[PDB]
């Protein structure tokens, strides 16, 4: 088929599979207990994210969905990925912070409810409750940013500098990241149809690879998940 955004995803296959790989290499040569949980968790997030970007790559993922007058290109794939990925990125910042088990049950309640909602919408054929969808998604994503700034920074403030330290960037790349992801989806083929599926796809996949390879990277690489 050939559509435009295809190299886009193939770029999206490679960057994901190498930092899976990467972090599976890293991981196995870890002993330390709290630190091979981490890797664990922090490996398993590419790895799905690979499955995902090369389904889509193969044409799988993909449905058309009616809605101002034309039929619109919906990767819902997407959702398939970020449904067990982002909760398991809340969950590393979590154990970061030794947050408690009913702070982690809340966001990654409000996490499922930010990704089911996103997908009602995307396949939402009545124009205006598609920004319905959207708006109650953009809610819960809110949530869990609030949650993150107001309640885990403040817990981080109780342990080690480096943890202290390490948690923050991780914070600031989180929201930073987290929150362009609505503004994508308003402005592109799911939303206001402004920004077009090859661009789009570019913009998420730079998001996705910087949210978990990148995010990866800098948690990985810390002194702070030695328990
Ligand atoms: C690795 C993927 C990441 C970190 C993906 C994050 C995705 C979001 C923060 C998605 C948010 C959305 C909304 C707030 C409303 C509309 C639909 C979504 C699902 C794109
Ligand atoms: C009302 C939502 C505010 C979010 C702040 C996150 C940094
Ligand atoms: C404090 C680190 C800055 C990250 C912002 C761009 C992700
Ligand atoms: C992080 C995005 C908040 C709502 C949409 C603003 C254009
Ligand atoms: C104490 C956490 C409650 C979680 C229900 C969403
Ligand atoms: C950031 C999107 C700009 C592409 C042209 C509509």
């Amino acid at each position: 088929t050939g559509r435009p955004e295809w190299i886009w995803l193939a770029l999206g296959t490679a960057l994901m599979g190498l930092g899976t790989l990467y972090f599976l290499v890293k991981g196995m040569g870890v002993s330390d207990p709290d630190a091979k949980k981490f890797y664990a968790i922090t490996t398993l997030v590419p790895a799905i994210a690979f499955t995902m970007y090369l389904s889509m790559l193969l044409g799988y993922g993909l449905t058309m969905v009616p809605f101002g007058g034309e039929q619109n290109p919906i990767y819902w794939a997407r959702y398939a990925d970020w449904l067990f990925t982002t909760p398991l990125l809340l969950l590393d910042l979590a154990l970061l912070v030794d947050a408690d088990q009913g702070t982690i049950l809340a966001l990654v309640g409000a996490d499922g409810i930010m990704i089911g909602t996103g997908l009602v919408g995307a396949l939402t054929k009545v124009y205006s409750y598609r920004f319905v969808w959207w708006a109650i998604s953009t809610a819960a994503m809110l949530y869990i940013l609030y949650v993150l700034f107001f309640g885990f920074t403040s817990k981080a403030e109780s342990m080690r500098p480096e943890v202290a330290s390490t948690f923050k960037v991780l914070r600031n790349v989180t929201v930073v990241l987290w929150s362009a992801y609505p503004v994508v989806w308003l402005i592109g083929s799911e939303g206001a149809g402004i920004v077009p599926l090859n661009i789009e796809t570019l913009l998420f996949m730079v998001l996705d690879v910087s949210a978990k390879v990148g995010f990866g990277l800098i948690l990985l690489r810390s002194r702070a998940i030695f328990g």
